[PDB]
């Protein structure tokens, strides 16, 4: 039989799909919005909190507190509601109402921080709460806690891996926390032993953190429009030694390419899957990527 | 390997989750959801083109020509960018603006449609379109075309058969064409010869059609919230033989229900999926129902 317990165990086994009109033929996208709440965050919201639970720190009484909001607190919403925990977002006070709407819907008591302040109030709320009474409360952050990459080297990557029949010679991630990027390099260039993968991490123009973090030169992000990626300092779940090449994209480029997503290959994608394809179009640039398979995160179907 | 050569191929195969809280732990929900454009309409979507391109009516530089009023349409333009086909859509004036405004940016040619003839007049005006120029436009018909359930009987139903090991003893349906219930239940009770099944219809008790059908009564459509069913017909494509019960919904349980999917079990759910499984818990109220194996379709999210 194939019955699932419970929501948070629908996770992954996300389609492969060829790009026909955009690229060459070789571009190979994995929708991630095809997963509970429509993004890739459903992985380690499922996984943080399992872990969790086997590392016996989550359990009846203690409670979770996330200053997230955008994908990773609506999959922490809709896994606590599967799996029976109370949970506390924290979020600036600027997020749209349909936004808390969904997060209340699911059950998730919000707690709104100076917008001013934005989501570094929201931090700093959230660690407020838990320190208040560290043994009920649980912040599980998902820029270093290990489950995230963990969940992607299990599933994400051997998913990859099988449905390419180990023909998949680069993959192309946009960073956010980086847990998409190291579990699956980890599987692939590790487990696997294909160390001539190329892994590429995507990020924004405007925010270049990764190739200023490569290069040796100071850290200094900036203000961008690509949703869910470009978090403005490297995060303890991104392993910059797995990194071959880092592709910076522009809001235009990404933008437009999500775009052509819809139009050209009825893919419905968010402004960061917009970038991550565009990544692969400036690589198929470059005749060393002609005729390699390339694979590419498309992580959420947007918000539209 | 698992490449799938476009978008269109990737329906089903979507999950069956046993709610907890919501029912008596025999309430099995098939998420479609977990679809392209997150409803249970792209299988009908694919399947309709599919067949089309199959018998010879749809080639390049065919125009589809589609009436709707919801998902139908919005599906149909995901799977028609991603095989390449440019599409006409004809929908009542009744619609809002936000659903026409959709269906363009999902690159769709919008026609309106007479505001005081419905679905009906939608329907007609999509023929019209056809016969204007029959080898340039070809007609995908959800209500009548038997590819819709077709689809139904090749996909859901196989995978709830195998997802249960063949332990299902309820199917329970919204209806809207009619193709989910009619497809799964030749499947199973059809092609596995498991008779027993028993086949619920649900429908808004405003709008009750389907027992007044079965009742022999007279045709008496009313306006109700249950986005997604209550046609106020009966389509083609709904075997009303093949229905061994109808429950009728309230606004009221459909929109609370859905919202206890979303709170106690973390499943974002529309108001039809709360429709249907309101049903599930209305069966469960009779002490015949309480051990039965209950499969539930919850066609699209919130
Ligand atoms: C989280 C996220 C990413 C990045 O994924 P990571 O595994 O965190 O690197 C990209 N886009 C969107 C929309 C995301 O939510
Ligand atoms: C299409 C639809 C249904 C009904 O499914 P049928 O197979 O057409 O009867 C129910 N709810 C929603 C939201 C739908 O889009
Ligand atoms: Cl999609
Ligand atoms: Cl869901």
């Amino acid at each position: 039989s194939k019955i699932y317990e419970d929501n948070s165990l629908t996770i992954g086994h996300t389609p492969l799909v060829r790009l026909n009109r955009i690229g060459n033929g070789r571009i190979l996208a994995k929708v991630e919005s095809r997963n509970p709440s429509f993004s890739v965050k459903c992985r380690i919201g499922a996984n943080m909190i399992w872990d969790a639970e086997k590392r016996g720190v989550l359990k009846p009484g203690v409670e979770l507190v996330e200053p997230t909001n955008g994908n990773t607190g609506i999959a922490l919403a809709y896994v606590a509601a599967a799996r029976g925990y109370k949970l506390t977002l924290t979020m600036p006070e600027t997020m749209s109402i349909e936004r808390r709407k969904l997060l209340k819907a699911l059950g998730a008591n919000l707690v709104l921080t100076e917008g001013a302040k934005g989501m570094k109030g929201a931090i700093q709320k959230a660690e407020e709460i838990v320190a208040s009474d560290p043994q009920k409360y649980l912040l599980l952050q998902q820029f270093s806690n290990p489950a995230n990459p963990e969940i992607h080297e299990k599933t994400t990557g051997p998913e990859i891996w099988e449905d390419t029949d180990g023909q998949v010679d680069v993959f192309i991630s946009g960073v956010g926390t980086g847990g998409t990027l190291t579990g699956v390099t980890r599987y692939i260039k590790g487990t696997k032993g294909k160390t001539d993968l190329i892994t590429v991490a995507v990020e924004p123009t405007d925010s270049p953190v990764i190739a200023q973090a490569l290069a040796g030169e100071e850290i200094k992000p900036g203000p961008h429009k690509i949703q869910g990626i470009g978090a403005g300092f490297i995060p303890g779940n991104l392993d910059l030694k797995l990194i071959d090449k880092v592709v910076g994209i522009t809001n235009e480029e990404a933008i437009s390419t999500a775009r052509r997503l819809m139009e050209e290959e009825g893919i419905l994608a968010g402004i960061s899957s917009g970038a991550a394809v565009a990544a692969a179009l400036k690589l198929q640039e470059d005749e060393s990527f002609t005729n390699k398979n390339i694979v590419v995160i498309l992580p959420s179907s947007g918000e539209r």
